[PDB]
């Protein structure tokens, strides 16, 4: 059955609730950004109102064929009405089209739920610094001390230093990135710009960044992979195996690939500077594994929240054990404590 903290108390919504059939009494579906363990259970056959980003519908009926009269699109930074609840949708900053909302409960209770997110002072600056918010359904997914990372800036110089380093020694060098979701697009497109190319993909995939509203994506992107000296492929096949297949199907164009694989976090960042990473090499392939995160560092996070203020933090992510559910519990205080609220 659909969890509590799926749920927002006083109203009849659910958020991110699409694998429970029809939740009892769900008045209005909302949908924080169009990742498969958030929407699974959505299609074709959907037939109740459906709230989400103009990005994540443009998905919803291109992607899933969510027939259009069952999506309502809602503008961001803007008070919307829905069903006689006031609500905003505020910028995650996590993949294209993921939201916040916020609710305005018709009793005076002010409600974020982050959907997931990575925590950023600039949104301290939205507006959230308007008025108090008394409950806050957290994304939780680092939330303990041993997950830091880099910026997002530095993984991607460090990312187009290495490909533009590499093809200029080599000018035979195929690029190739990995993917199995929309998010971390700059990564394939900031290597591709350095490179004087368009990034090469299949049908289905350029379908899909198409739905994005990326500006000068026409000029960006290509389903030519001949063309192309940046590819890019399922996430599965980044590995030797699949590499060397891949390197045969391009006909003797290439002698030499090197390949990114963006990983949220792994344990070479308790010790490793993004400075000094290395890849893994076998012939002549060589694989990267860089740490570039859509979600909140633990720092991030605990900023975020002690900045806020909440009254009550539910969380979303880790809830499955009792150990993690106290140890967050334990964290939570720590920063009320230290902060003073
Ligand atoms: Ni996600």
């Amino acid at each position: 059955t659909c969890p509590f903290y799926k749920k927002i108390p006083g109203t009849g919504f659910t958020v991110d609730a699409f694998q429970y059939g029809v939740v009892e009494g769900c008045t209005a579906y909302f949908l924080t950004h169009f990742h498969s363990d958030h929407y699974a259970g959505l299609s074709k056959h959907f037939t109740f109102p459906v709230y989400c980003s103009e990005i994540t519908g443009n998905l919803l009926k291109n992607k899933l064929h969510v027939q259009e009269q069952y999506i309502h699109p809602l503008p961001l930074d803007t008070e919307c009405i829905v069903n006689g609840v006031k609500v905003v949708l505020l910028d995650a900053n996590h993949c294209p089209g993921a939201v916040m909302i916020l609710f305005y409960l018709p009793n005076g209770t002010v409600i974020l739920h982050t959907g997931d997110f990575r925590a950023d002072p600039s949104m301290e600056r939205s507006l959230l610094a308007d008025q108090k918010v008394h409950m806050l359904y957290l994304d939780t997914t680092y939330c303990s001390p041993e997950y830091t990372f880099p910026s997002q800036q530095e993984v991607i110089r460090f990312a187009i230093n290495t490909a533009f380093e590499a093809v200029t020694l080599n000018p035979h060098a195929l690029v190739v990135c990995g993917t199995y979701s929309i998010g971390k697009e700059k990564v394939f497109l900031a290597i591709a710009d350095v490179l004087g190319s368009k990034v090469g993909m299949s049908q289905e995939k350029y379908k899909t960044l198409q739905c994005l509203n990326i500006p000068e994506i026409n000029s960006l992107i290509t389903t030519d992979m001949c063309s192309s000296l940046v590819h890019l492929l399922p996430m599965m096949q980044i590995n030797f195996k699949g590499l060397q297949s891949h390197l045969k199907k391009c006909g003797g164009k290439y002698n030499q690939i090197l390949a990114f694989r963006p990983t949220g976090w792994t344990h070479s960042n308790k010790f490793t500077r993004i400075a000094d990473v290395i890849p893994q090499t076998k012939g002549n392939i060589s694989i990267y594994g860089i740490p570039y995160s859509e979600h909140s560092s633990y720092l991030e996070m605990k900023r975020f929240v002690q900045w806020l203020k909440p009254q009550k933090i539910i969380p979303t992510v880790n809830v499955g054990t009792w150990k993690s559910r106290s140890t967050m519990e334990k964290y939570f205080r720590e920063w009320k404590l230290e902060a003073g609220y």
